[PDB]
């Protein structure tokens, strides 16, 4: 049997979720489309009412679900929006990443874009969780993406406002809430960051491929309050996982103040490719050539260094490489020199060095960055003084 | 009076537009939605069902118009898509292009990405031309865009099939048809490029701000056949027209296998930035450094080149420059070797010797792009021998 009720057209065997309110996701068709069909309570013609037009006018960008049609009823509202796949939670507790590549970030970056379109038209969704992040159908190139939905607790800010008060609303749904949404002594307004918190605790639900960074259900939302977080998951030595644990640490910042803006997270290199990855390395190597060894930009880079480059990068590379070398191996400017010098004068390397290099430029970045884990998460927090430059606007966000 | 038909609900006193067929748009509303309303004959029931199924399925691309709802009545059927601020052709009657900066070639971009992902769908769009090219209404922060509509003449290629026939249909709109479609004597099917012979005229329309590659309304359509067009609102010593020379030229091409994909365009210095633009000096610089000077890729560099370097381009650049400077001076080479050092050293070069330059990256490529406007596109077709290169996958496409 199924329903009609106008343009919409489900059959209610066909169910997909529930939500709460005690509101029912069932598939269906609006215009010859496959779609997936909200069913709404008399008590929530207002919690459909508020989802409904701010959906209306950010379903423009697409990580924001395609919403359709609402067709109202004698006893009923409907919500017609793009059909899915799956939630992002269903992803991550059913699928094998050892078949996905660096699909998991994508959706993470994908969501990410979909978040920064909301704050720019002042929208907080305050609700930011893996059930309510969409895996869309493959499309006809058989791809993938990651959508935002679930609007009912979000709020649109009026222009020029910062922030808004806590006790209007649910704070959201336990453990992904910002701290400064339930803290009993809060002396600051919630703003746009209660997103990032939440954002940050999804990035670590999916590349730890299902932890919290504050644990288990029963304690995380009193481990938010108490700041009891642990990113176990990532490794400390190797290179994917410095970086991400540098973004996912200012993320979940208790601090709401440190907790970077959604375009500062799409500019993070927690999502550059290898060769946008080995291109930062040249720049802030051609950058700091003729900068002086004492002045600003060099000495924050060493400060430090010494870890990085591991007491001496010559003895940590390999020895066809160790060969061909008035390297300071203490230096992280002078490691960054010899990596521009090698990426440069590649073509005329000889055979056994571009051999243990690899090809440029996806192995000739991970020769270096496997080697010295930190190299890049250092360099990239150290060369922050240029952020405001014309040449490094790629890699940050001023 | 509101006319109301269901979802759709719109004034006839709003008449926006008419079509063949005596259609008629109208403004209207679908779900507290501005839109525009078409309104379909019986005689169209089927020119409408192939046009809304087309965009039920590519309207994902934002630069092909939404379409959101039809309603079908008791004599007429009505089709509701997102409403757009003017069409392309009115764009260029009425706006003055002095205030207007990148934007039309922005919409030439917009074009031809929703074009490619119609042909990557297997749709050829077979009626591009200014009037069906739609500008949007500006967004929340003040954007607008082009999209494609019209897809009543458009057919879907079954998988595998390169082309179609002429018979079925009528050929398009007279003066933007590709010569293929009405040739008395043609040997060969038409294709995809019928769109990117239809996208060139398009291209010229906008940058000539109003003409046509093959003349006026009367001549054109039969100048299309003899193949005698003229880009004269195009300099030939103007860095800027060369490069749109040079993509034009191919795209409204006679022979359909000489015009390129709508990929292709996309990829063309046509719409690179200026930054793009000395990134690709450099790239091709640094490419040739340790190439022999008798080798395949310097040959075809210097095929032609004391016209591109102007016999002496040590005496086409100003005094400062001339200075500090071994460099033959009718190579091309050359000349883009001291743009290599200029760039790299820039920082530590003589004060007077950075003013004439300007500033990088702008004002420095720009430097060199005017006193020679030739150099961008001679080295362009040049160095499509290494386009399949990692190096220069930024600025070809394969």
């Amino acid at each position: 049997s199924v329903v009609i009720v106008g343009k919409i057209s489900f059959c209610p065997k066909d169910v997909l979720g529930h939500g709460a309110e005690g509101t029912i996701v069932y598939r269906g068709m609006f215009d010859n489309r496959d779609v997936a069909v909200k069913r709404i309570l008399p008590e929530c013609f207002s919690f459909a009412d508020r989802e409904v037009q701010l959906l209306r006018e950010s379903d423009e960008h697409p990580n924001v679900i395609r919403y359709f049609c609402t067709e109202k009823d004698r006893q009923f509202q409907y919500i017609a929006i793009e059909l899915c796949a799956a939630t992002l939670q269903e992803y991550v507790e059913q699928k094998d990443f050892a078949h996905l590549g660096l699909e998991p970030i994508t959706l993470l970056q994908q969501t990410t874009s979909g978040l920064a379109h909301l704050h720019s038209l002042n929208i907080v969704h305050r609700d930011l969780k893996p059930h309510n992040i969409l895996i869309s159908m493959p499309n006809a190139h058989g791809k993938i993406k990651a959508m935002i939905s679930d609007f009912g607790l979000c709020k649109k800010l009026a222009v020029g406002r910062h922030s808004f008060s806590r006790r209007s609303g649910v704070p959201g749904t336990e453990g992904w809430i910002a701290p400064e949404m339930l803290s009993e002594d809060c002396k600051e307004n919630p703003t746009y960051t209660v997103d990032i918190f939440s954002a940050g605790c999804v990035f670590y639900y999916v590349i730890s491929e299902g932890s919290h960074p504050f644990g288990k259900s029963l304690q995380r939302q009193a481990n938010i309050l108490l700041g009891a977080c642990s990113l176990d998951c990532l490794h400390p030595e190797k290179h994917e996982d410095v970086i991400a644990r540098e973004l996912i640490e200012k993320m979940i910042a208790m601090d709401p103040q440190k907790r970077p803006s959604a375009k500062h997270v799409l500019k993070h290199p927690f999502f550059w490719s290898l060769e946008k990855q080995l291109q930062f390395f040249q720049d802030v190597s051609d950058r700091i050539e003729k900068e002086s060894l004492d002045g600003p930009i060099v000495k924050q880079l060493e400060r430090g260094g010494r870890a990085v480059v591991k007491m001496d990068w010559r003895e940590n590379i390999t020895v066809p490489l160790q060969t061909d070398l008035t390297y300071k191996g203490g230096s992280v400017r002078d490691l960054l020199r010899a990596m521009r010098n090698k990426k440069h004068h590649y073509r005329e390397l000889p055979a056994e060095v571009r051999e243990t290099l690899g090809s440029l430029p996806d192995d000739f970045v991970c020769y270096f960055t496997s080697r010295f884990p930190h190299l890049l998460a250092h360099t990239y927090r150290a060369m922050e003084l240029c952020s405001h430059e014309r040449l490094f606007q790629p890699y940050y966000f001023h």
